[PDB]
Protein backbone atom coordinates (compact mmCIF):
# COMPACT_ATOMS: atom_id res chain seq x y z
CA UNK A 1 0.00 0.00 0.00
CA UNK A 2 1.19 3.47 -0.46
CA UNK A 3 0.52 4.92 2.52
CA UNK A 4 1.91 8.88 3.32
CA UNK A 5 3.50 8.79 -0.15
CA UNK A 6 1.58 9.97 -3.43
CA UNK A 7 4.50 8.74 -5.37
CA UNK A 8 3.95 5.43 -4.22
CA UNK A 9 0.39 5.92 -4.64
CA UNK A 10 1.35 6.42 -8.14
CA UNK A 11 3.45 3.38 -8.89
CA UNK A 12 1.40 1.21 -7.55
CA UNK A 13 -1.37 2.41 -10.06
CA UNK A 14 1.30 1.66 -12.91
CA UNK A 15 2.14 -1.48 -11.45
CA UNK A 16 5.84 -0.70 -10.49
CA UNK A 17 7.18 -2.22 -7.29
CA UNK A 18 8.24 0.19 -4.86
CA UNK A 19 9.66 0.40 -1.37
CA UNK A 20 7.96 1.54 1.54
CA UNK A 21 10.39 3.85 3.72
CA UNK A 22 9.54 1.45 6.52
CA UNK A 23 10.48 -1.55 4.72
CA UNK A 24 13.97 -3.95 5.12
CA UNK A 25 13.95 -3.43 1.21
CA UNK A 26 14.31 0.25 1.84
CA UNK A 27 17.52 -0.31 4.29
CA UNK A 28 19.15 -1.67 1.76
CA UNK A 29 18.26 0.24 -1.53
CA UNK A 30 17.99 3.28 0.50
CA UNK A 31 21.45 3.76 1.77
CA UNK A 32 24.10 4.53 -0.08
CA UNK A 33 27.72 2.65 -0.89
CA UNK A 34 29.24 5.36 0.76
CA UNK A 35 27.83 6.21 4.24
CA UNK A 36 29.48 9.28 4.65
CA UNK A 37 27.29 10.89 1.53
CA UNK A 38 24.01 8.90 2.46
CA UNK A 39 20.99 10.28 1.22
CA UNK A 40 17.34 10.27 1.76
CA UNK A 41 15.15 9.23 -1.47
CA UNK A 42 11.65 10.75 -2.11
CA UNK A 43 10.79 7.28 -3.10
CA UNK A 44 11.93 4.33 -4.11
CA UNK A 45 10.71 2.16 -7.48
CA UNK A 46 11.96 -0.79 -8.98
CA UNK A 47 11.24 -1.55 -12.52
CA UNK A 48 11.65 -4.70 -14.20
CA UNK A 49 11.08 -3.30 -17.76
CA UNK A 50 11.48 -0.44 -20.07
CA UNK A 51 7.82 0.37 -19.50
CA UNK A 52 8.30 0.12 -16.05
CA UNK A 53 10.95 2.78 -15.88
CA UNK A 54 8.86 5.54 -18.47
CA UNK A 55 5.87 4.98 -16.32
CA UNK A 56 8.29 5.55 -12.60
CA UNK A 57 9.38 8.78 -14.66
CA UNK A 58 6.30 10.18 -15.42
CA UNK A 59 5.05 9.66 -11.74
CA UNK A 60 8.13 11.61 -10.69
CA UNK A 61 7.19 14.23 -13.33
CA UNK A 62 3.79 14.17 -11.71
CA UNK A 63 5.42 14.35 -8.10
CA UNK A 64 7.58 17.47 -9.14
CA UNK A 65 10.55 15.79 -8.40
CA UNK A 66 14.05 14.83 -9.41
CA UNK A 67 14.34 11.22 -11.03
CA UNK A 68 17.77 9.59 -10.24
CA UNK A 69 18.89 5.87 -12.05
CA UNK A 70 20.86 3.80 -9.49
CA UNK A 71 22.75 1.42 -11.21
CA UNK A 72 24.86 -0.72 -8.97
CA UNK A 73 24.98 2.48 -6.56
CA UNK A 74 28.84 2.88 -6.47
CA UNK A 75 29.32 6.52 -7.49
CA UNK A 76 31.19 8.09 -4.86
CA UNK A 77 29.06 10.87 -4.24
CA UNK A 78 25.86 8.77 -4.45
CA UNK A 79 24.89 10.27 -7.59
CA UNK A 80 22.17 7.15 -7.61
CA UNK A 81 19.89 9.30 -5.57
CA UNK A 82 20.63 12.35 -7.39
CA UNK A 83 23.58 13.04 -4.53
CA UNK A 84 20.86 15.18 -2.70
CA UNK A 85 17.81 14.06 -0.66
CA UNK A 86 14.39 14.04 -2.30
CA UNK A 87 14.60 12.46 -5.72
CA UNK A 88 12.76 9.88 -6.74
CA UNK A 89 15.23 6.69 -7.25
CA UNK A 90 15.08 3.94 -9.80
CA UNK A 91 16.72 0.61 -8.26
CA UNK A 92 17.66 -1.07 -12.09
CA UNK A 93 19.70 -3.81 -10.43
CA UNK A 94 16.65 -6.11 -11.09
CA UNK A 95 17.00 -5.66 -14.61
CA UNK A 96 20.33 -7.19 -15.09
CA UNK A 97 19.81 -9.52 -18.64
CA UNK A 98 22.41 -9.98 -20.63
CA UNK A 99 22.57 -11.60 -24.04
CA UNK A 100 25.17 -12.04 -26.40
CA UNK A 101 23.99 -12.71 -30.51
CA UNK A 102 25.53 -14.46 -33.23
CA UNK A 103 27.53 -11.29 -34.01
CA UNK A 104 28.98 -11.59 -30.86
CA UNK A 105 26.94 -8.14 -29.63
CA UNK A 106 26.00 -8.11 -26.14
CA UNK A 107 22.40 -6.52 -24.96
CA UNK A 108 22.89 -5.31 -21.22
CA UNK A 109 20.08 -4.30 -19.22
CA UNK A 110 20.97 -1.49 -17.44
CA UNK A 111 21.30 -2.57 -13.87
CA UNK A 112 23.51 -5.39 -14.29
CA UNK A 113 27.26 -5.59 -12.87
CA UNK A 114 30.09 -5.86 -14.06
CA UNK A 115 31.05 -9.62 -12.44
CA UNK A 116 27.80 -10.71 -13.26
CA UNK A 117 28.25 -9.28 -16.94
CA UNK A 118 31.67 -10.87 -17.07
CA UNK A 119 30.44 -13.69 -16.28
CA UNK A 120 27.75 -13.99 -18.69
CA UNK A 121 30.07 -13.37 -21.73
CA UNK A 122 32.52 -15.41 -20.94
CA UNK A 123 29.76 -18.60 -20.36
CA UNK A 124 28.46 -16.84 -23.69
CA UNK A 125 30.48 -17.59 -26.53
CA UNK A 126 33.66 -16.84 -24.48
CA UNK A 127 33.56 -13.27 -24.86
CA UNK A 128 35.07 -10.45 -22.88
CA UNK A 129 34.28 -6.42 -22.56
CA UNK A 130 36.50 -4.05 -21.10
CA UNK A 131 35.91 -2.36 -17.88
CA UNK A 132 36.43 -2.01 -13.95
CA UNK A 133 37.72 -4.25 -11.27
CA UNK A 134 35.02 -4.24 -8.64
CA UNK A 135 32.31 -6.98 -9.74
CA UNK A 136 30.24 -4.80 -7.43
CA UNK A 137 30.16 -2.04 -10.06
CA UNK A 138 26.93 -0.88 -12.08
CA UNK A 139 27.76 -0.80 -15.97
CA UNK A 140 25.23 1.57 -16.21
CA UNK A 141 27.73 4.24 -14.43
CA UNK A 142 30.19 2.92 -15.06
CA UNK A 143 29.87 3.13 -19.13
CA UNK A 144 28.14 6.88 -18.75
CA UNK A 145 31.39 7.88 -16.96
CA UNK A 146 33.77 6.10 -19.00
CA UNK A 147 34.73 2.48 -17.57
CA UNK A 148 38.21 2.34 -16.54
CA UNK A 149 40.85 -0.48 -15.78
CA UNK A 150 43.25 -2.88 -16.65
CA UNK A 151 41.85 -3.43 -20.40
CA UNK A 152 41.85 0.30 -21.23
CA UNK A 153 45.13 0.38 -22.32
CA UNK A 154 44.63 -2.34 -24.56
CA UNK A 155 41.06 -1.92 -25.93
CA UNK A 156 39.94 1.86 -24.63
CA UNK A 157 37.11 2.38 -22.33
CA UNK A 158 33.83 0.55 -21.56
CA UNK A 159 32.37 3.13 -23.80
CA UNK A 160 34.42 2.42 -26.77
CA UNK A 161 32.60 -0.55 -27.42
CA UNK A 162 29.03 0.53 -26.81
CA UNK A 163 27.08 0.47 -30.31
CA UNK A 164 23.42 1.68 -29.00
CA UNK A 165 21.04 1.79 -26.22
CA UNK A 166 17.05 1.42 -25.34
CA UNK A 167 16.50 4.26 -22.97
CA UNK A 168 13.96 6.21 -21.36
CA UNK A 169 14.05 10.66 -21.47
CA UNK A 170 12.79 12.89 -19.32
CA UNK A 171 9.45 12.92 -20.66
CA UNK A 172 8.99 9.54 -20.84
CA UNK A 173 9.26 8.94 -23.87
CA UNK A 174 11.27 5.99 -25.44
CA UNK A 175 13.42 6.07 -28.04
CA UNK A 176 16.65 4.28 -29.55
CA UNK A 177 20.44 5.88 -29.93
CA UNK A 178 23.25 4.44 -31.55
CA UNK A 179 26.01 6.43 -33.47
CA UNK A 180 23.28 7.09 -36.68
CA UNK A 181 20.07 7.25 -34.82
CA UNK A 182 20.11 10.43 -32.12
CA UNK A 183 23.36 10.42 -32.36
CA UNK A 184 23.75 13.56 -30.39
CA UNK A 185 22.37 11.40 -27.56
CA UNK A 186 24.39 8.70 -28.23
CA UNK A 187 27.62 10.90 -28.15
CA UNK A 188 26.57 12.33 -24.94
CA UNK A 189 25.95 9.08 -23.32
CA UNK A 190 29.61 7.73 -23.95
CA UNK A 191 31.31 10.16 -21.54
CA UNK A 192 28.86 12.58 -20.02
CA UNK A 193 28.44 11.27 -17.17
CA UNK A 194 24.48 11.04 -15.25
CA UNK A 195 20.96 13.44 -16.29
CA UNK A 196 20.60 12.89 -20.31
CA UNK A 197 18.42 9.73 -19.89
CA UNK A 198 17.87 6.73 -17.94
CA UNK A 199 18.92 3.20 -20.07
CA UNK A 200 17.12 0.51 -19.64
CA UNK A 201 19.65 -1.34 -21.75
CA UNK A 202 23.00 -1.34 -23.39
CA UNK A 203 24.18 -2.87 -26.53
CA UNK A 204 27.69 -3.91 -26.71
CA UNK A 205 30.88 -5.07 -29.21
CA UNK A 206 32.81 -7.84 -27.51
CA UNK A 207 36.51 -9.15 -28.03
CA UNK A 208 37.18 -12.93 -27.36
CA UNK A 209 38.57 -13.45 -24.41
CA UNK A 210 42.04 -13.13 -24.75
CA UNK A 211 43.81 -17.21 -24.32
CA UNK A 212 46.19 -15.82 -22.08
CA UNK A 213 47.03 -13.20 -19.73
CA UNK A 214 50.25 -12.56 -17.34
CA UNK A 215 49.36 -10.72 -14.32
CA UNK A 216 52.17 -8.75 -12.44
CA UNK A 217 53.67 -6.65 -9.76
CA UNK A 218 56.84 -4.96 -9.29
CA UNK A 219 57.49 -4.01 -5.32
CA UNK A 220 59.60 -0.94 -5.01
CA UNK A 221 61.82 0.09 -1.87
CA UNK A 222 62.29 3.81 -2.82
CA UNK A 223 63.39 6.75 -0.84
CA UNK A 224 62.08 10.27 -1.75
CA UNK A 225 64.77 10.88 -3.73
CA UNK A 226 64.15 7.35 -5.70
CA UNK A 227 60.12 8.13 -5.99
CA UNK A 228 60.81 11.22 -8.34
CA UNK A 229 63.52 9.46 -10.34
CA UNK A 230 61.45 6.31 -10.70
CA UNK A 231 57.92 8.13 -11.51
CA UNK A 232 60.73 9.96 -14.12
CA UNK A 233 61.36 7.03 -15.60
CA UNK A 234 58.21 5.82 -15.54
CA UNK A 235 56.77 8.56 -17.22
CA UNK A 236 59.26 8.72 -20.42
CA UNK A 237 58.65 4.80 -20.84
CA UNK A 238 54.67 5.33 -20.84
CA UNK A 239 54.94 8.12 -23.18
CA UNK A 240 57.21 5.88 -25.74
CA UNK A 241 57.89 2.93 -25.05
CA UNK A 242 54.65 1.07 -22.69
CA UNK A 243 53.21 -1.59 -25.27
CA UNK A 244 49.70 -1.80 -26.14
CA UNK A 245 49.51 -4.81 -24.74
CA UNK A 246 50.23 -3.78 -21.46
CA UNK A 247 48.33 -1.95 -18.60
CA UNK A 248 49.62 -0.66 -15.34
CA UNK A 249 49.40 1.35 -12.22
CA UNK A 250 51.06 2.34 -9.37
CA UNK A 251 49.62 1.29 -5.93
CA UNK A 252 50.63 4.22 -3.50
CA UNK A 253 50.25 4.69 0.03
CA UNK A 254 52.14 5.91 3.04
CA UNK A 255 54.51 2.63 3.34
CA UNK A 256 54.89 1.42 -0.42
CA UNK A 257 54.64 2.19 -4.05
CA UNK A 258 54.21 -1.14 -6.36
CA UNK A 259 53.49 -1.44 -10.46
CA UNK A 260 50.50 -3.59 -11.35
CA UNK A 261 49.21 -4.29 -14.17
CA UNK A 262 48.14 -7.04 -16.83
CA UNK A 263 49.61 -8.13 -19.95
CA UNK A 264 48.03 -9.42 -22.95
CA UNK A 265 50.78 -12.03 -23.79
CA UNK A 266 52.83 -14.48 -22.12
CA UNK A 267 54.87 -14.38 -19.10
CA UNK A 268 58.41 -14.43 -20.57
CA UNK A 269 57.78 -11.45 -22.66
CA UNK A 270 56.39 -9.17 -20.06
CA UNK A 271 59.24 -10.18 -18.04
CA UNK A 272 61.52 -9.11 -20.42
CA UNK A 273 59.20 -5.67 -20.98
CA UNK A 274 59.51 -4.96 -17.13
CA UNK A 275 63.34 -5.52 -16.85
CA UNK A 276 64.79 -2.62 -19.04
CA UNK A 277 62.37 -0.24 -17.18
CA UNK A 278 62.67 -1.51 -13.34
CA UNK A 279 66.14 -0.41 -14.33
CA UNK A 280 65.81 2.83 -16.42
CA UNK A 281 63.82 3.50 -12.78
CA UNK A 282 66.70 2.85 -11.02
CA UNK A 283 66.46 -0.50 -9.52
CA UNK A 284 65.42 -0.87 -5.81
CA UNK A 285 62.83 -2.85 -6.85
CA UNK A 286 61.72 -6.65 -7.68
CA UNK A 287 58.88 -8.35 -9.53
CA UNK A 288 56.29 -10.05 -6.61
CA UNK A 289 53.79 -11.51 -8.94
CA UNK A 290 54.10 -13.02 -12.67
CA UNK A 291 51.66 -15.45 -13.57
CA UNK A 292 50.31 -16.51 -16.70
CA UNK A 293 45.99 -17.09 -16.37
CA UNK A 294 42.84 -16.56 -17.74
CA UNK A 295 40.42 -13.63 -18.52
CA UNK A 296 38.21 -15.35 -15.83
CA UNK A 297 41.57 -15.28 -13.85
CA UNK A 298 42.50 -11.84 -14.22
CA UNK A 299 39.01 -10.95 -12.87
CA UNK A 300 39.78 -12.57 -9.84
CA UNK A 301 42.76 -11.52 -9.21
CA UNK A 302 41.22 -7.58 -8.52
CA UNK A 303 38.42 -8.49 -6.41
CA UNK A 304 39.32 -7.36 -3.32
CA UNK A 305 37.31 -9.67 -0.88
CA UNK A 306 33.91 -8.98 -2.97
CA UNK A 307 31.91 -11.71 -4.33
CA UNK A 308 31.93 -12.28 -8.11
CA UNK A 309 28.56 -12.57 -8.82
CA UNK A 310 26.35 -9.97 -7.88
CA UNK A 311 23.07 -8.98 -8.81
CA UNK A 312 20.02 -7.41 -6.91
CA UNK A 313 21.13 -8.79 -3.46
CA UNK A 314 23.65 -6.10 -2.43
CA UNK A 315 24.52 -4.79 1.00
CA UNK A 316 28.36 -3.81 1.12
CA UNK A 317 29.15 0.19 2.57
CA UNK A 318 32.15 2.37 3.19
CA UNK A 319 33.17 5.17 4.73
CA UNK A 320 35.11 7.48 2.58
CA UNK A 321 36.24 10.61 1.06
CA UNK A 322 37.65 10.24 -2.84
CA UNK A 323 38.94 12.95 -5.60
CA UNK A 324 40.39 11.66 -8.59
CA UNK A 325 42.78 14.29 -11.34
CA UNK A 326 43.50 13.88 -15.08
CA UNK A 327 46.87 15.56 -16.55
CA UNK A 328 49.36 15.11 -18.93
CA UNK A 329 52.97 14.93 -18.67
CA UNK A 330 54.12 16.39 -15.20
CA UNK A 331 56.93 18.50 -14.78
CA UNK A 332 59.96 18.08 -12.04
CA UNK A 333 57.97 20.14 -9.95
CA UNK A 334 54.50 18.24 -9.79
CA UNK A 335 56.28 15.05 -9.16
CA UNK A 336 58.46 16.20 -6.60
CA UNK A 337 55.43 17.92 -5.00
CA UNK A 338 53.72 14.98 -5.01
CA UNK A 339 56.50 12.92 -3.19
CA UNK A 340 56.89 15.35 -0.73
CA UNK A 341 53.14 15.31 0.16
CA UNK A 342 53.28 11.51 0.67
CA UNK A 343 56.66 11.74 2.74
CA UNK A 344 55.95 14.54 4.44
CA UNK A 345 51.86 15.30 4.79
CA UNK A 346 50.10 11.86 5.15
CA UNK A 347 50.20 11.14 8.35
CA UNK A 348 46.44 9.87 9.49
CA UNK A 349 45.21 8.27 12.82
CA UNK A 350 44.63 4.70 13.61
CA UNK A 351 41.24 3.44 11.88
CA UNK A 352 42.08 5.84 9.60
CA UNK A 353 43.80 4.89 5.87
CA UNK A 354 44.66 6.27 2.27
CA UNK A 355 45.99 4.93 -1.00
CA UNK A 356 46.52 6.55 -4.74
CA UNK A 357 46.34 4.63 -7.60
CA UNK A 358 48.30 6.13 -10.61
CA UNK A 359 46.67 4.82 -13.67
CA UNK A 360 48.87 4.81 -17.22
CA UNK A 361 45.82 6.41 -18.96
CA UNK A 362 47.13 8.11 -22.03
CA UNK A 363 49.95 8.09 -23.79
CA UNK A 364 50.95 6.68 -27.98
CA UNK A 365 50.67 3.63 -27.28
CA UNK A 366 47.07 3.85 -25.21
CA UNK A 367 44.17 2.49 -27.33
CA UNK A 368 42.24 5.19 -24.93
CA UNK A 369 44.23 7.66 -26.61
CA UNK A 370 43.48 6.53 -30.29
CA UNK A 371 40.09 7.83 -29.78
CA UNK A 372 39.56 12.16 -30.07
CA UNK A 373 38.18 14.07 -27.53
CA UNK A 374 35.65 14.99 -30.08
CA UNK A 375 34.89 11.35 -30.91
CA UNK A 376 32.86 10.39 -27.65
CA UNK A 377 31.89 12.56 -24.98
CA UNK A 378 34.68 11.08 -22.43
CA UNK A 379 37.29 14.73 -22.69
CA UNK A 380 40.62 13.47 -21.56
CA UNK A 381 41.66 11.55 -24.08
CA UNK A 382 44.54 13.99 -24.57
CA UNK A 383 45.82 13.22 -20.77
CA UNK A 384 48.68 10.87 -20.10
CA UNK A 385 47.97 10.58 -16.17
CA UNK A 386 44.60 9.51 -14.32
CA UNK A 387 44.57 9.30 -10.50
CA UNK A 388 42.21 7.74 -7.74
CA UNK A 389 42.88 9.33 -4.26
CA UNK A 390 40.77 7.46 -1.47
CA UNK A 391 40.62 8.37 2.06
CA UNK A 392 38.96 5.87 4.43
CA UNK A 393 37.51 5.67 7.64
CA UNK A 394 37.91 1.76 8.72
CA UNK A 395 36.44 2.04 12.42
CA UNK A 396 33.12 4.50 10.83
CA UNK A 397 30.63 2.89 13.20
CA UNK A 398 32.49 4.01 15.90
CA UNK A 399 34.20 7.28 14.85
CA UNK A 400 34.43 9.47 12.23
CA UNK A 401 36.59 12.21 12.73
CA UNK A 402 37.89 14.10 11.46
CA UNK A 403 34.65 13.69 9.15
CA UNK A 404 31.95 14.83 8.61
CA UNK A 405 33.47 18.08 9.26
CA UNK A 406 36.84 18.14 7.97
CA UNK A 407 39.49 15.69 6.43
CA UNK A 408 39.34 16.99 2.88
CA UNK A 409 41.95 18.58 3.00
CA UNK A 410 44.31 15.91 3.51
CA UNK A 411 43.33 14.47 -0.13
CA UNK A 412 42.83 17.91 -1.52
CA UNK A 413 46.08 19.10 -1.04
CA UNK A 414 47.50 15.54 -2.60
CA UNK A 415 45.57 16.75 -5.56
CA UNK A 416 47.02 20.20 -5.89
CA UNK A 417 50.70 19.42 -5.87
CA UNK A 418 49.98 18.35 -9.43
CA UNK A 419 46.83 20.03 -10.14
CA UNK A 420 48.61 23.52 -9.46
CA UNK A 421 51.53 23.00 -12.00
CA UNK A 422 48.86 22.67 -14.93
CA UNK A 423 47.42 24.99 -17.43
CA UNK A 424 43.66 26.21 -16.41
CA UNK A 425 42.54 24.14 -19.53
CA UNK A 426 44.48 20.39 -18.70
CA UNK A 427 43.44 20.34 -15.09
CA UNK A 428 40.49 17.68 -15.28
CA UNK A 429 38.82 14.91 -12.81
CA UNK A 430 37.14 11.29 -13.87
CA UNK A 431 33.57 11.75 -12.97
CA UNK A 432 33.42 8.59 -12.26
CA UNK A 433 35.96 8.54 -9.24
CA UNK A 434 33.80 11.73 -8.29
CA UNK A 435 35.17 14.66 -5.62
CA UNK A 436 31.67 15.66 -3.37
CA UNK A 437 33.66 18.83 -2.34
CA UNK A 438 33.37 20.52 -5.87
CA UNK A 439 30.48 23.04 -7.29
CA UNK A 440 28.37 22.36 -9.67
CA UNK A 441 30.13 24.65 -11.95
CA UNK A 442 33.74 23.49 -10.65
CA UNK A 443 32.78 19.73 -11.34
CA UNK A 444 31.44 20.65 -14.85
CA UNK A 445 34.48 22.29 -16.19
CA UNK A 446 36.82 19.28 -14.34
CA UNK A 447 34.70 16.14 -15.64
CA UNK A 448 34.00 17.21 -19.08
CA UNK A 449 36.13 19.64 -19.73
CA UNK A 450 36.71 20.88 -23.55
CA UNK A 451 33.15 18.72 -23.94
CA UNK A 452 30.79 20.92 -21.18
CA UNK A 453 29.65 23.03 -23.66
CA UNK A 454 28.27 20.62 -25.96
CA UNK A 455 27.27 18.46 -23.30
CA UNK A 456 25.07 21.34 -22.15
CA UNK A 457 23.38 22.07 -25.13
CA UNK A 458 22.72 17.97 -25.61
CA UNK A 459 21.34 18.17 -22.41
CA UNK A 460 19.15 21.07 -23.30
CA UNK A 461 17.84 19.08 -26.08
CA UNK A 462 16.93 15.70 -24.44
CA UNK A 463 16.44 17.31 -20.26
CA UNK A 464 15.05 20.62 -20.33
CA UNK A 465 13.85 20.69 -17.74
CA UNK A 466 16.53 19.15 -15.88
CA UNK A 467 14.41 15.91 -14.72
CA UNK A 468 17.17 13.90 -14.39
CA UNK A 469 19.79 16.27 -13.27
CA UNK A 470 21.89 15.49 -10.04
CA UNK A 471 24.05 17.98 -7.98
CA UNK A 472 26.92 18.00 -9.98
CA UNK A 473 25.62 16.64 -13.42
CA UNK A 474 25.67 18.85 -16.99
CA UNK A 475 23.04 21.16 -16.65
CA UNK A 476 20.27 22.54 -20.04
CA UNK A 477 22.24 25.47 -21.57
CA UNK A 478 21.53 26.09 -25.38
CA UNK A 479 24.02 27.72 -27.46
C1 LIG B 1 32.40 1.34 -5.31
C2 LIG B 1 33.38 1.04 -6.43
C3 LIG B 1 33.45 1.93 -7.56
C4 LIG B 1 34.32 1.71 -8.64
C5 LIG B 1 35.17 0.52 -8.58
N1 LIG B 1 36.09 0.20 -9.59
C6 LIG B 1 36.17 1.05 -10.72
C7 LIG B 1 37.09 0.74 -11.77
O1 LIG B 1 37.88 -0.23 -11.77
N2 LIG B 1 37.06 1.62 -12.87
C8 LIG B 1 36.20 2.72 -12.99
O2 LIG B 1 36.27 3.42 -14.04
N3 LIG B 1 35.33 3.01 -11.98
C9 LIG B 1 35.32 2.20 -10.85
N4 LIG B 1 34.42 2.56 -9.84
C10 LIG B 1 33.90 3.95 -9.88
C11 LIG B 1 32.39 4.21 -10.08
O3 LIG B 1 31.72 3.65 -8.96
C12 LIG B 1 31.92 3.59 -11.41
O4 LIG B 1 32.79 3.94 -12.48
C13 LIG B 1 30.44 3.93 -11.76
O5 LIG B 1 30.25 5.33 -11.79
C14 LIG B 1 29.45 3.25 -10.80
O6 LIG B 1 28.28 2.80 -11.50
P1 LIG B 1 26.97 2.43 -10.68
O7 LIG B 1 27.35 1.44 -9.61
O8 LIG B 1 25.95 2.02 -11.65
O9 LIG B 1 26.60 3.81 -9.96
P2 LIG B 1 25.35 4.57 -9.33
O10 LIG B 1 25.82 5.33 -8.14
O11 LIG B 1 24.21 3.61 -9.19
O12 LIG B 1 25.05 5.59 -10.51
C15 LIG B 1 26.10 6.29 -11.16
C16 LIG B 1 25.62 7.47 -12.01
O13 LIG B 1 25.22 7.30 -13.39
C17 LIG B 1 23.84 6.96 -13.39
N5 LIG B 1 23.45 5.62 -13.83
C18 LIG B 1 23.77 4.37 -13.40
N6 LIG B 1 23.17 3.41 -14.09
C19 LIG B 1 22.40 4.09 -15.03
C20 LIG B 1 21.50 3.66 -16.09
N7 LIG B 1 21.23 2.38 -16.35
N8 LIG B 1 20.89 4.63 -16.85
C21 LIG B 1 21.16 5.94 -16.59
N9 LIG B 1 21.97 6.44 -15.65
C22 LIG B 1 22.57 5.42 -14.88
C23 LIG B 1 23.32 7.48 -12.03
O14 LIG B 1 22.02 8.04 -12.09
C24 LIG B 1 24.50 8.40 -11.58
O15 LIG B 1 24.54 9.66 -12.20
C25 LIG B 1 35.07 -0.35 -7.46
C26 LIG B 1 34.21 -0.10 -6.42
C27 LIG B 1 34.19 -1.10 -5.25
O1 LIG C 1 38.72 2.01 -9.21
C1 LIG C 1 38.94 1.33 -8.18
N1 LIG C 1 38.18 1.49 -7.07
C2 LIG C 1 38.19 0.53 -5.94
C3 LIG C 1 37.66 1.28 -4.69
O2 LIG C 1 36.36 1.81 -4.92
C4 LIG C 1 39.63 -0.02 -5.69
O3 LIG C 1 39.53 -0.96 -4.58
C5 LIG C 1 40.44 -0.89 -3.44
O4 LIG C 1 41.75 -1.21 -3.84
C6 LIG C 1 42.76 -1.19 -2.82
C7 LIG C 1 44.13 -1.52 -3.42
O5 LIG C 1 44.55 -0.62 -4.41
C8 LIG C 1 42.35 -2.19 -1.73
O6 LIG C 1 43.31 -2.18 -0.69
C9 LIG C 1 40.94 -1.85 -1.18
O7 LIG C 1 40.54 -2.76 -0.16
C10 LIG C 1 39.97 -1.89 -2.35
O8 LIG C 1 38.64 -1.58 -1.92
C11 LIG C 1 40.04 -0.70 -6.98
O9 LIG C 1 41.38 -1.24 -6.85
C12 LIG C 1 40.09 0.32 -8.14
O10 LIG C 1 40.03 -0.40 -9.37
C1 LIG D 1 24.89 -15.60 -10.71
O1 LIG D 1 23.62 -15.45 -10.05
C2 LIG D 1 22.50 -15.69 -10.93
C3 LIG D 1 21.25 -15.39 -10.14
O2 LIG D 1 21.44 -15.64 -8.75
C4 LIG D 1 22.55 -17.12 -11.45
O3 LIG D 1 21.47 -17.34 -12.36
C5 LIG D 1 23.88 -17.37 -12.16
O4 LIG D 1 23.97 -18.74 -12.55
C6 LIG D 1 25.04 -17.03 -11.23
N1 LIG D 1 26.31 -17.15 -11.92
C7 LIG D 1 27.12 -18.17 -11.67
C8 LIG D 1 27.52 -18.42 -10.22
O5 LIG D 1 27.57 -18.90 -12.55
C1 LIG E 1 53.29 19.51 4.71
O1 LIG E 1 54.20 19.29 5.80
C2 LIG E 1 55.23 20.29 5.87
C3 LIG E 1 56.19 19.87 6.97
O2 LIG E 1 56.45 18.48 6.93
C4 LIG E 1 54.61 21.66 6.14
O3 LIG E 1 55.63 22.65 6.15
C5 LIG E 1 53.58 22.00 5.07
O4 LIG E 1 52.88 23.18 5.47
C6 LIG E 1 52.57 20.86 4.88
N1 LIG E 1 51.76 21.11 3.70
C7 LIG E 1 50.45 21.30 3.81
C8 LIG E 1 49.85 22.47 3.04
O5 LIG E 1 49.73 20.59 4.50
ZN1 LIG F 1 2.68 0.54 4.82
ZN1 LIG G 1 12.39 9.86 3.66
ZN1 LIG H 1 53.69 -5.69 -28.18
ZN1 LIG I 1 54.57 25.92 -9.61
Amino acid sequence: EAEFNSINACLAAADVEFHEEDSEGWDMDGTAFNLRVDYDPAAIAIPRSTEDIAAAVQCGLDAGVQISAKGGGHSYGSYGFGGEDGHLMLELDRMYRVSVDDNNVATIQGGARLGYTALELLDQGNRALSHGTCPAVGVGGHVLGGGYGFATHTHGLTLDWLIGATVVLADASIVHVSETENADLFWALRGGGGGFAIVSEFEFNTFEAPEIITTYQVTTTWNRKQHVAGLKALQDWAQNTMPRELSMRLEINANALNWEGNFFGNAKDLKKILQPIMKKAGGKSTISKLVETDWYGQINTYLYGADLNITYNYDVHEYFYANSLTAPRLSDEAIQAFVDYKFDNSSVRPGRGWWIQWDFHGGKNSALAAVSNDETAYAHRDQLWLWQFYDSIYDYENNTSPYPESGFEFMQGFVATIEDTLPEDRKGKYFNYADTTLTKEEAQKLYWRGNLEKLQAIKAKYDPEDVFGNVVSVEPIAY
